């Protein structure tokens, strides 16, 4: 006993973790929270986080890298020793995927004094480190109509992203009913805001359903002709 | 072993939690996933909710009237009998206060099965169905402008409680753009949006600190009166 | 056995207090019910109450003065005999604080015929004419708008005891509908209607939202003024 | 000894904890000076800062509950062995209220290694993230006039807060020759400023004196009525 981490850490940690959407600073609250910590219980802080999983790619290939390398910079002689401290951790193992939480607090109490969760630490250290560097905030605010795209595929998109977005009912509902309207392109605006903002997804829908194509074209064209053409001229 | 809740099971419940501010369809999640727990394990699934802290009192309360009430219908009588299943639980102890896990598995495994743990979920299930009724979620919308109210103050309890929603970082700042200006009082409103959109809270602040002031009063007062008064007479 | 409340009649107590908010003839319903049982039974019945919760200080609190006269008039003397019908009961013990159901019958059945459980009932009956004459039944009907008064405070009364109402979901609803608008200000009133019907209760709090406040006052101030004073002049 | 904070590394700490009003970047540097520290140490660089005592509340707060739920996940029991490692260590005394430096050396250097120092770490570093949610510094720049208020009890709030700013001597003299005059309402503005800026505190007091009064709001009333009704008439 007397090593387990308590729930409500990592309650904080995966709290820190949606809060910020992959900011630099994650790193002192990680190192903090994360102290003296054994390996598994590190594997338990990192599969918990939710959502965010483009970057989990990143940060468990820098993992299994460094793994990797000090594999190549460590040999595996030992022998022929009795059973005993079996061994020297591996690069596999340090990480926990071929080790138990026996062999980890083996490791840590026994002398001499190997810190296997310190190298786990530097390694995720690093790995968050890169990740700040390499990655970008996905956001509501963000989703944008392409310049040619049928609105319903805009709308489509729009929804597809905002279910996962952080926050409560009502407002995702003012959300769905001020920005999905206010940023659309200008030629489906025109028509979607000459249409009253009473009516619903489906009028719109319907409105807005023939950008794009020949008839509208046709006529946005047509008008915009005869809108400077007759302006001075006659017969 | 083969006991204890797992981490992600009591992430999923926070997760409900917060993401639903007290909907009637908690009930279902919270038996599902809190099956066959034992009480200890119910204490952690409780105190580990994070904010909200107000229905908590309620919550709390309900608990602790049906344990005395548990107690007023059971009688402690017991012995002389050796040490052994030392006793009956108590309203006291079935929520966990004055005993320890060692003493719920020896009342849940030993016989006859007494199905503590069961009984805190039937309590803990009143009460939450209680809160269902009692509350009303607070939201970002719903801070307005009292009719005669310093805006200095509308603005201080706006940011008080924007810092608890729970959104991402761009989502409160776009939202502290559009929502603090279009809930203002007609008064105060109709010179924070003559003066244009750019200019930060520093200079909306001292435009309408002026509001509710005698001078202000005394000019509105004035216009509004020559304003009728001279539509139709002169001299 | 053949001592213990049948769980219907219980269901029939609670349904006529509901159903009645304290009428004079509860004590007949009572006293019926409520026959011969036994002390423990009758807390039962008492706390089992649901809402109204504000009468029931003046109830109990009468029921402990009524115990704290019975304790002023008898002694505790007695002894040296041995243990049987351990003592007399005694007023903090009539009401089943101390004592258990062993102990309440061991007092009805052992001779002298001592019926406890019907002293409980007259003390219970004296504290139930008590409430009939000090409470007055509060209603959804009964809630109005001050007369200065900011609307929206009134609605957030409004719906606050709503909540507690006994009745079904739509008639709720229609209440909602009806009432609410019904029951306002003169002043507030005659915004609120001449925006039509149709508009929920957000385009309704933003239309009254200005009432009481210096703008709105000055208008209609002005309007009146100006109302009389052009009737019979010019110039 | 070779285990005592050094003076110089408590008065960076208080440094850094006047010098930023909690920004969120305290944690790394709190972290990084007190590293291995023991807790009665750490009590002397909590109690040690100066003013902000407001948030003192939460953290001693959320200090004392983390402790709580230790001791519920913690059972007592120990014995009958002679005295040696007189126990495990309680959440009580873990923030070291009830035990010795000697206690806490003991637990440190003994085996297991009870890490009881990076616990109470642990403990504070989530209180100060939950601190850095729920504040906001309050400044001198911040201390306005209400709309309503009596000008002399607005300067009397000001130099109640201004006595605690962290700034040298001409600094506050010169801020409160600007600032004091810059931010009060218009309706004293427009007084305080046609008295030139030259006239002491005493004189500017005894000019404002009458805002918000009776005779004032007359006069300035009249003054707006009459500024606008001469302007298109006569007679």
């Amino acid at each position: 006993v007397h090593q387990a981490i308590s729930p409500r850490t990592l309650n904080a940690w995966v709290k820190v973790v949606e809060e910020k959407a992959f900011s630099p600073e994650v790193i002192p609250m990680f190192s903090a929270l994360s102290e003296g910590a054994t390996p598994q219980d590190l594997n338990t802080m990192l599969n918990t986080v939710g959502g965010h999983q483009a970057a989990m790619q990143m940060l468990k290939e820098t993992i299994n890298e460094e793994a990797a390398e000090w594999d190549r910079v460590h040999p595996v002689h030992a022998g022929p020793i009795a059973p005993g401290q079996m061994r020297e951790p591996r690069g596999s193992d340090i990480a926990g995927t071929t080790s138990t939480l026996q062999e980890q607090i083996g490791w840590m109490t026994n002398n001499p004094p190997i810190p296997v969760g310190e190298i786990y630490k530097r390694w995720i250290i690093l790995g968050l480190n890169k990740i700040v560097r390499m990655y970008s905030p996905t956001s509501i605010l963000d989703i944008r109509q392409g310049p040619k795209e049928p609105f319903r595929d805009y709308v489509d998109r729009f929804y597809k992203t905002l279910r996962a977005e952080q926050a409560s009912q009502e407002v995702k509902n003012w959300m769905t009913e001020t920005l999905l309207v206010q940023n659309a392109n200008p030629d489906c605006k025109t028509i979607l805001k000459a249409l009253g903002p009473a009516a619903t997804l489906e009028e719109m829908m319907t409105a807005c359903q023939g950008v794009g194509g020949p008839g509208h074209k046709a006529r946005v064209l047509a008008e915009a002709m005869s809108q400077v053409i007759n302006s001075a001229t006659i017969m």
